[PDB]
């Protein structure tokens, strides 16, 4: 009932009991462990007040009057407009204590040493996708800071009953674009060619280039979504280039500044917000690897090689890994030069492995998805390959949702 | 009760139900997973005939006389000498079988694409440590085969009492010494450091240079452990080279060319063999990234990076993962030119992929360990890391066992 994680490269050993806490079920059994599974699987008024209670009482136990005169009233209150409404409605602090933790609870973010520096943006007086937005484009300007990145959420109105949705259709506020071509392969992203064509679809006009950034596509209460482009000024970019091979800006590559995740799902005291847009930093890893280097994404391990002078003949002349290392160093030089945050996959994650000591320390627990923490190029020459670490489901939460073009009634 | 696992690189999609016949736990429950845990955790008559029974099920199974006269006859057979012993004897066709099928089942080994492909020396007739010596010094030589490395295993009696178990006590058949200085720091390798310290406790007389073949230390029957030294001639080494850089042989690097963990478990139809060495070859990154650049082993970053000519200065100039492809690029290059066999990590999982398909379509199921399937380094390049793994628990099975010097009796 008070499990032991261990790392086996300082042999530091940790107890966890935050688990007990736990709730949500997490795909494993006994004799199954689904670890690896990528995505692993209205609301009534009963179940409601549990889950209200639940959070309640963390969060006056959070600034340390639990279960006092505050609290009770405040229990009591949340109680008696679920009765009342079927829902209820979170105070500013409540709302901006949740976010926090469901961030502090994201055991696949390596970057959560930062969760309590997280700004929270209240867009629960929204109702129409222009207030998206204009709600959006102040989110992207104040995280990005002109390249002093800014953790920072906006949090749009919570579900209700389930045909009003606040949603929005891009899976990040800022993506490049994926077109096909007639030869079948894919200019710009490949990741993104259905919503690209989603975009043109309800009325997109396309520059068909590369890192053509894709307009947001924005539902407000159910209605069917609106296009808007954001203002390019808005939009910071790294072009990428090395610090050593001139050739490197030849390739022409550059990436946004700015991760912004919009396709995901804010659960705070039983209460869903379909709409929730946050932002932090990059991991340099994430451009230069995943988003560089996948093979159904910009895939250019192929031409980078090529300029290096590389044996590409065999497999095993690792002139694959030997690319990717450079892509990764220019993407971290570029962004440091033009003073736009990044963190390399070495200090993201010995910061992660402090980060996973304050919490067993002063919280009795950190959960943490090594398939997902451990970065994915030098895996094991990072300190979270070594950190042994336990996984479970704490509200408040992030969570996946269905694409809102699977779900939707148009008209 | 027919699960799904994903290509998230090919969108290939695969079902499981051998699953099904797992029967062992995983550590993991509803509410955790502990599928980053490293290690997650005599016998009476009782529970032994299930075991048989379900083993001989699978075995007459797989030559397709399943439930036939031959099978109930052996049931039965081994039903009366269970009653009769309270323990059982294995078949010399039932013993390759259930081996072979250990290592299929052996969800952290990436190169199970061979594991019909594995040579078995039945060592059940041993006695003496000597004797021992002298099927190990066999299995050694077999298995290497002058650099075209074949894959073997020796099984020494099974367990019965529990005070009389052969063991052999080093971790693998060929490893390199590791002694602590004055200055605390380490020479040869740190992993070894208290196993070479038990070989001079027990008698050896230690070369205390970088990469001494340490000797072997077996366990016969339950007695006090005995040291040989491996004839030199029967030990293979690559001396690693890069084939660029020159200044690469100075560095003075050499590794065995055959891994062979001794310190495991067999199960086969309940029965335990406490002393079961099994070899194969090397993939690259085991010696590259993890014996060469761990922390806590030769930990040679800092080296290689500084002939390179490295920006060692700042973490996010990438400088350990440089070093770290160099590495791996010379200690495959230097095998291959040596005809020593040894496999890239991009090939090797290649195949883990490619034995996937044949156990899903052929077995129903193949299960797999992403956090150790996945190699060390360059992660996502390689297609395990977007492969999809359950993990559960067959078997025959190799098991994690005590280290002897914990659990024994002296004198
Ligand atoms: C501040 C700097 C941050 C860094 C360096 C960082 C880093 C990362 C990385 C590398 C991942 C893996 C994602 C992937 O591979 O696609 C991740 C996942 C995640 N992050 Fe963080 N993150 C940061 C901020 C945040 C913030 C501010 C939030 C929420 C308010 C957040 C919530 C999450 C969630 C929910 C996931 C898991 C999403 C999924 O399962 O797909 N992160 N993070
Ligand atoms: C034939 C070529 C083989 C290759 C390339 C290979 C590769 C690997 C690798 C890289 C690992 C991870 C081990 C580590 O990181 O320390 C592993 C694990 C393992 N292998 Fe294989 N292996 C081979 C043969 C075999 C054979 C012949 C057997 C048994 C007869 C076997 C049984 C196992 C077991 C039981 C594990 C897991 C051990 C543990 O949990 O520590 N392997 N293999
Ligand atoms: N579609 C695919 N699967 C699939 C892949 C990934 C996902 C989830 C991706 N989370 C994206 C994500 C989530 C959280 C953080 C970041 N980053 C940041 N720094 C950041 C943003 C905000 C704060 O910090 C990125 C879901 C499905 C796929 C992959 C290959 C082919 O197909
Ligand atoms: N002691 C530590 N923990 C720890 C680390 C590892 C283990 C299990 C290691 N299995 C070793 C192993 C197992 C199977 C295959 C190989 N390889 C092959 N190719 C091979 C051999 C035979 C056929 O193929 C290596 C157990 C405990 C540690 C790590 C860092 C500091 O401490
Ligand atoms: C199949 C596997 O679950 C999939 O590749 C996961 C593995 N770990 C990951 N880790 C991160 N950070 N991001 C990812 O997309 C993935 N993908
Ligand atoms: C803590 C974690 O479980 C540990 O580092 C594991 C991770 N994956 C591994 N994978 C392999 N192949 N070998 C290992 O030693 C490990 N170590
Ligand atoms: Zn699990």
């Amino acid at each position: 009932r008070f499990l032991k994680v261990k790392n086996w490269e300082t042999d530091v050993v940790l107890t966890d009991t935050l688990h007990l806490k736990s709730t949500l079920e997490t795909g494993c059994t006994e004799h199954i462990c689904m670890g690896s599974i990528m995505l692993p699987s209205v609301a009534t008024k009963d179940q409601l007040f549990p889950l209200a209670k639940e959070f309640l009482d963390q969060y006056y136990s959070s600034i340390k009057r639990f279960g006092s005169k505050a609290h009770m009233d405040r229990l009591e209150e949340v109680n008696k407009e679920i009765e009342s409404t079927s829902t209820y409605q979170l105070k500013d602090t409540e709302l901006i204590y949740g976010a926090k933790h469901a961030w502090r609870n994201a055991s696949r973010c390596v970057g959560r040493i930062q969760w309590s520096k997280l700004q929270v943006f209240d867009a629960r007086d929204c109702t129409t996708a222009h207030g998206m937005f204009n709600y959006i484009c102040n989110h992207v300007k104040y995280a990005t800071n002109k390249g002093n990145l800014r953790s920072a959420i906006t949090i749009f109105p919570q579900r209700t009953d389930g045909k009003h949705d606040f949603r929005v259709w891009n899976s990040q506020l800022i993506r490049y674009a994926g077109y096909k071509q007639p030869d079948g392969s894919t200019l710009g992203d490949p990741a993104n060619v259905q919503f690209t064509e989603i975009c043109i679809q309800q009325g997109w006009k396309a520059p068909r280039g590369r890192f053509d950034v894709l307009p947001l596509l924005l539902q407000a209460n159910g209605n069917d979504p609106e296009l808007f482009q954001i203002p390019p000024e808005l939009v910071l970019e790294v072009p990428i280039r090395h610090p050593k091979f001139d050739w490197f800006k030849d390739l022409g590559l550059k990436w946004y500044g700015l991760p912004a995740v919009s396709n995901m799902l804010l659960e705070i005291g039983g209460l869903e917000f379909s709409a929730c847009p946050f932002s932090g930093w990059y991991m340099g890893t994430e451009i230069g690897v995943r988003d560089y280097c996948d093979n159904s994404r910009y895939n250019i391990l192929e031409e980078v090689a090529k300029k290096m002078d590389l044996d590409m003949r065999k497999t095993s002349s690792l002139w694959k890994d030997q690319a990717l290392v450079e892509i990764n160093i220019a993407v971290l030089y570029s962004f440091q030069s033009d003073k736009v945050t990044i963190v390399d996959h070495h200090s993201a994650t010995e910061s992660f492995i402090k980060h996973m000591e304050n919490e067993y320390r002063c919280r009795g627990g950190c959960p943490a998805d090594w398939v997902w923490i451990v970065p994915p190029m030098s895996g094991s020459i990072t300190p979270v390959f070594h950190q042994e670490m336990l996984n479970y489901r704490l509200t408040p939460s992030f969570e996946y949702q269905p694409d809102p073009w699977n779900t939707h009634v148009w008209k």
